[PDB]
């Protein structure tokens, strides 16, 4: 359970405010609570081959819920499904029963996040359901680009190796699309700080 920032190892509640963005109080970190790596002010990412220095932003492995929040719940689905990793749809004006922060810290209740919730989305909201889905799939390291279209692949090749990929002489678009990814695979790892088992 919980957070714990990568540079003073204080541990935080594990408690995303619809947002990936964690600052530390403590050592005055900032860094992305779903992949821990660290997020920079614009113009000061250190990291000689970036292409966005002048956005505020971090790197991301491809497993992180800052791309995966991206996903629909069912593509989510469809991961877990392939992997045999089992998951709820159902739960054992409520609303989400996600505990939250609450909004005066020395109060006595918890407060629930109360948001809509999605039939088949476990008693959740959208959000926290999908967190929910890819807490599972980052738990069992499940690889999302097996699940990539070509375009995605193109995408994750540029971005994580740095090279334009093309097709080869009188490669069809099934084996270009297992040739990117097997050199995905091959190559850039999952999440490295990302909590695994
Ligand atoms: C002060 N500060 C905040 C940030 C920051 C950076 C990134 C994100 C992020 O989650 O991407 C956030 C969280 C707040 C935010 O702007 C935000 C967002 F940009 C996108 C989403 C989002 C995108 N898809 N689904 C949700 C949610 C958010 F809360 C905040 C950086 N500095
Ligand atoms: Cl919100
Ligand atoms: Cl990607
Ligand atoms: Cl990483
Ligand atoms: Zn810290
Ligand atoms: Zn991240
Ligand atoms: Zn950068
Ligand atoms: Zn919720």
């Amino acid at each position: 359970n919980g957070i714990d920032c990568p540079k003073c190892k204080f541990s935080y509640a594990l408690a995303r405010g619809g947002c990936m963005h964690f600052h530390c109080t403590q050592c005055r970190h900032q860094f992305c609570s779903g992949c821990y790596n660290a997020f920079y002010a614009k113009n000061k990412c250190p990291e000689p081959n970036c292409r966005v220095k002048k956005s505020l932003h971090g790197h991301h492995p491809r497993d992180c819920l800052f791309y995966l929040r991206d996903w629909t719940a069912l593509r989510l689905q469809k991961l877990l499904q392939d992997n045999n990793v089992m998951f709820n749809t159902e739960p054992p004006g409520g609303g989400c029963r996600v505990i939250e922060q609450k909004e005066v810290p020395n109060g006595l209740r918890d407060e629930a996040c109360g948001k809509e919730t999605p039939a088949g989305y476990a008693g959740l909201c959208q959000a926290h359901y999908k967190e929910y889905l890819v807490s599972l799939i980052n738990a069992h390291s499940l690889d999302p680009a097996t699940l990539y279209e070509v375009e995605e692949l193109e995408t994750a090749t540029e971005r994580y190796l740095h090279v334009r990929p093309q097709p080869l002489a009188g490669e069809d678009p099934p084996a270009y699309q297992a040739r990117l990814l097997q050199k995905l695979t091959e190559e850039v790892p999952l999440g490295q700080s990302i909590p695994r088992r």
